[PDB]
């Protein structure tokens, strides 16, 4: 479920870099 964890990991990582 959850998910949300992963989605938040890719969203934060992508926002930080790029």
């Amino acid at each position: 479920s959850g998910t949300l964890s992963t989605f938040f990991r890719l969203f934060n990582r992508s926002f930080t870099q790029a």
